[PDB]
């Protein structure tokens, strides 16, 4: 996250850190039930001789605040049993960039570990709506990740503007969220993490999944996120949640 600040301990208890292959934190995810996470399909693709598609190579850290304090009280580690990528996902256009991760053993809910609510299929997050993005990704494009979880407030951008800013790249599964002036954005290592939207009655719903962007925090180049309402039924069919 570029242009954000340190999250408070326990502030985003659905935010998960996914480590693989002894490389440390790679991608984010969100807790949606005791046994299931939502993430980005693109994080789980074999590449460069590393078998990122093998669920047995991953460790999920729940309740984590600081990557250098993985043994802090309340942090839970879980293995993955399987990774279900959306059947229409592909890594040419990155359309349908969403995956479901099954934990080998259930999370234990606490003040530090608890799920985020999924939005109904009919919900639309309108242009201008404030949304939070969180993660341990780079704090500058080309930079280095954050030890302490970062948060930043961004806003939904008009879909036609999004399409025009990123020509031939934005499908209707994608949503631009950020600022046209830049400054606050997700970045490399935030992929797969949730957008968290505070709704009118104070309830928080997941509003999307960090996917991609042209650089980070640049003017006219807001982050691109997978929309979540479209996938409510698919999530229910595959997880029971
Ligand atoms: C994710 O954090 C990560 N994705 C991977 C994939 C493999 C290993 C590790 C990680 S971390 C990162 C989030 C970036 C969010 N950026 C902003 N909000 N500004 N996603 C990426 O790095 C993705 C990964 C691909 C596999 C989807 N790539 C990009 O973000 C770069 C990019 C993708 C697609 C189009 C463009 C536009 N370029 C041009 C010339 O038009 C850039
Ligand atoms: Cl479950
Ligand atoms: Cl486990
Ligand atoms: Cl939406
Ligand atoms: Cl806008
Ligand atoms: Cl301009």
């Amino acid at each position: 996250v570029v242009g954000g600040t340190d999250a408070d301990e326990g502030e985003w208890p659905w935010q998960v850190s996914l480590h693989a292959l002894g490389q440390g934190h790679i991608c984010g995810a969100s807790l949606i039930s005791p046994n299931w996470l939502v993430s980005a399909a693109h994080c789980y693709i074999d590449d460069r001789g590393f078998r990122y598609s093998d669920p047995t190579q991953w460790t999920a850290f729940l309740g984590l605040h600081d990557q250098s304090q993985r043994s802090a009280p309340g942090v839970q580690e879980r293995r993955l049993k399987r990774i279900i990528s959306h059947p229409f996902f592909n890594d040419f256009t990155f359309d349908y960039d969403i995956a479901l991760l099954e934990l080998e053993k259930p999370a234990e809910y606490s003040s530090m570990v608890r799920p985020i609510s999924l939005p109904d299929a009919s919900h639309v997050f309108p242009a201008g709506k404030a949304i939070w993005v969180t993660g341990w990704g780079h704090t500058q494009y080309g930079g280095t990740g954050a030890l302490i979880l970062q948060k930043g407030e961004i806003r939904v951008i008009n879909q036609t503007t999004c399409e025009n800013l990123l020509p031939q790249q934005i499908t209707p599964r994608m949503m631009c969220v950020g600022f046209l002036s830049g400054g606050v954005d997700s970045c490399q290592g935030d992929s797969g993490g949730p957008l968290s939207s505070v709704e009118a009655d104070g309830r928080i719903f997941q509003a999307g999944v960090v996917s991609w962007g042209d650089g980070c925090a640049q003017r006219n180049k807001p982050g691109v996120y997978t929309r979540l309402p479209l996938f409510r039924d698919w999530i229910k069919e595959n997880t029971g949640v």
